[PDB]
């Protein structure tokens, strides 16, 4: 009784406004890398359950980066790593803890919205940008597309599973 647009194969593109990208995650590492090359960089890093503090390397926007990471929980963690200018540092802005292993990204009202917190009570949160139009995302896994008018379904998928 339900129809979902997708899956789409891993790709690089500029997502339209008003659509959720529901991005699957199939492994530890970089889930996606999104930037407009002016005031918005977000890369999501997946860390598998039960990882004690450890150093790992990730390729973010063409550069090798080292992060000390930890996941004490029995759920996957998806760390949003953000920087707000080209020469700013990355910081962990927000995190989704979820064994549903799905993350969401919406361009809407001059902002980027994502889900954070711990499922099944994950909620949406925003980052402001002056250049939404040029945000381009590299997605390293299969994803689906859900119109914002169907956000309630994206919420259910993120929180309760696909």
């Amino acid at each position: 009784g339900s129809i979902l647009d997708g899956p789409y194969q891993p790709t690089t593109f500029k997502p339209p406004n008003d659509y959720w990208l529901l991005i699957s995650s199939n492994t530890d590492g970089v889930v996606y890398e999104s930037t407009n090359n002016s005031d918005f960089w977000t890369a999501v890093i997946a860390v598998e359950p039960h990882v004690s503090q450890t150093n790992r390397q990730y390729v973010l926007f063409g550069e090798n980066k080292q992060f000390n990471v930890e996941n004490s929980s029995d759920k996957w963690k998806f760390f949003e790593m953000f920087k707000g200018s080209s020469q700013s540092d990355f910081s962990n802005r927000r995190t989704l803890t979820s064994n549903n292993r799905l993350v969401g990204m919406l361009k809407y009202g001059g902002r980027v919205w994502t889900f954070h917190g711990e499922t099944p009570r994950a909620t949406t949160d925003s980052s402001n940008t002056a250049d939404l139009n040029n945000i381009s995302i590299i997605i390293h896994s299969e994803f689906y597309i859900i119109p914002r008018s169907q956000e309630s379904k994206c919420n259910e998928y993120i929180n309760n599973g696909l």
